[PDB]
């Protein structure tokens, strides 16, 4: 029912990519304090140190933070997802590995529940169709967004993290056309991702049917105050946690 505001932290070798400004645990705690509802960590650590680095991150976050958090970035199998949830993550995000093996969604859900499984979907307009992209936007899968959304729910996912490659990195607004396209295809909670620049963008995403709105730099560089944002959304009829 209540719409969620979510902070994304991109991390590598235990540092926040761009007390300690770049300590993911400290920045995470700062966000829970100012009224962020959940965190998403996305790790780009080198294969050799990656497994250990992500387990150390989850351990250190789980004891210092009280709000729900998701971890992801290169989770390729059940064993990896399992060790991260058991070490303290509430949820894992899978994307490339989900597209390549949709049964991985069901495998994680069978042990940890559908609510522990976030499928991150990166989509872009190609020749007038919404297409699914894998490998951090490098590969057009040729799979229609319409088909993948329905399959992800069928396989037992709990939530969709929907990133518009067309808006990600810009401050031009969330892709409300893409959110409105996905909304009638699924009963799952949708996290809107990519394009947040100002408070009005959050209102537009919730009108489009997003259950949550994710951003990074607008919070990180304090272009948007989280308390001001929540006060703004409540003023215009959005059900937010205050
Ligand atoms: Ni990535």
């Amino acid at each position: 029912l209540a719409k969620r505001i979510i902070a994304a932290l991109e991390v590598k070798d235990g540092r926040v990519v761009k007390r300690d400004s770049g300590d993911p645990v400290e920045l995470g705690k700062f966000y829970s304090e100012i009224g962020i509802d959940e965190l998403v960590f996305h790790d780009h650590t080198a294969s050799v140190e990656k497994r250990k680095t992500m387990l150390e991150l989850v351990e250190k976050v789980a004891e210092q933070i009280d709000i729900p958090f998701t971890v992801g970035g290169g989770i390729h199998d059940f064993e990896t997802a399992s060790e991260l949830i058991l070490r303290g993550a509430d949820k894992v995000s899978i994307n490339t590995a989900a597209v390549e093996n949709p049964s991985l969604i069901t495998q994680i859900a069978q042990t940890f529940g559908s609510q522990a499984v976030v499928v991150a979907i990166d989509a872009k307009r190609v020749d007038g169709e919404f297409m699914v992209f894998t490998y951090s936007g490098k590969k057009n899968t040729g799979i229609l967004l319409r088909d993948w959304v329905v399959e992800v729910e069928k396989r037992g996912a709990g939530e969709i993290l929907l990133t518009s490659i067309d808006r990600d990195g810009t401050k031009s607004g969330y892709d409300t056309e893409m959110i409105r396209f996905v909304r009638p295809l699924t009963t799952l909670p949708i996290i809107a991702s990519g394009g947040a620049g100002k408070m009005e963008h959050f209102l537009e995403a919730f009108l489009a049917g997003a259950d949550a709105a994710l951003a990074a730099s607008v919070f990180h560089f304090r272009e948007i105050d989280v308390r001001e944002l929540k006060e703004y959304l409540k003023k215009h009829g959005v059900n937010v946690r205050l």
